[PDB]
């Protein structure tokens, strides 16, 4: 079935610039059939950049999961032909390190707090920091330092972050750690993440704690 806008970022291979035919249009929407521009959802913001040197402001998906690229100059595009794609690599790559960071934080937390003794409740990330909302009885702070040293240690050692599909479902995994059902864009190796720049703990309420992490 090709009625689904083929995606390239899932195959990323870190490809920065892309080129693919063009499909229908809306007010600002620009349905396509090729793209390196990651839509949204899963806590990983829509990376950005330029499509034909044009300004991309929003990038999401439709019910059938069709990537629409909300641009600034919609009055410079037809309705069928072909175009070039350019994405803010850095803003992208610095998101992968972050997103891949969170998965590692998941394992690390398992090791330190004990797999089972805590519950992930919320997630998501900004362009600079990442957030992991959790539900754990003890005031996390008493683990700040043990967590960071462990996060980093794994980093240095590095490890392959393999990814795959099992039909219409995509799974990911770091080394021999947790196998996660995430749907974002990850680095190929965690050594490509970097040590923690800062790990702030805060109480979000209802007894839920929030780990915000920053990378060097
Ligand atoms: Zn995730």
């Amino acid at each position: 079935m090709i009625n689904m806008t083929r995606k390239l970022y899932y195959e990323d291979a870190y490809l920065k610039e892309a080129k693919g035919r063009v499909l229908e249009i809306r007010d600002n929407a620009i349905l396509l059939d090729q793209t390196i521009f990651y839509p949204t959802g899963g806590g990983q913001p829509h990376d950005r950049g330029t499509i034909n040197g044009v300004e991309v402001l929003d990038v999401y998906k439709d019910e059938e999961g069709n990537v629409w690229h909300v641009v600034k100059e919609p009055e410079k595009f037809k309705v069928g032909d072909e175009v070039e794609l350019k994405i803010d690599w850095d803003y992208r790559y610095k998101l992968m390190r972050i997103h891949t960071g969170l998965h590692l934080l998941e394992h690390v937390l398992n090791e330190v707090l004990g797999e089972g003794n805590w519950q992930l409740v919320g997630s998501g990330m900004s362009v600079e920091k990442g957030r992991y909302d959790i539900a754990y009885p003890e005031n996390l702070n008493k683990y700040k330092e043990q967590i960071i040293s462990l996060f980093n240690k794994y980093v240095d050692e590095g490890g392959e972050v393999k990814i795959w599909w099992e039909g219409d479902r995509r799974y990911t995994q770091i080394r021999d750690f947790e196998v996660i059902p995430c749907g974002g864009t990850h680095v190929k190796d965690i050594k490509e993440i970097g040590h923690i720049k800062k790990l702030k703990r805060s109480s979000i309420g209802r007894g839920k704690q929030r780990l915000e992490m920053w990378l060097e």
